[PDB]
């Protein structure tokens, strides 16, 4: 059991390449299979 400072899993430059085939504003991928999604707001509030 050693201890070291956790490395960075995601790089900003990285996901610019990963997202060129994914055109969606709530669905972005920050890794191989994990996604990032903005919470849904249930449309009924679209009148405002």
């Amino acid at each position: 059991v050693a201890e070291v400072d956790g490395d960075q899993r995601i790089l900003i430059r990285s996901l610019d390449y990963l997202n060129n085939d994914i055109f969606s504003l709530s669905r972005i991928k920050v890794g191989l299979d994990e996604f990032a999604t903005i919470k849904k707001a249930h449309f009924s509030k679209m009148v405002s």
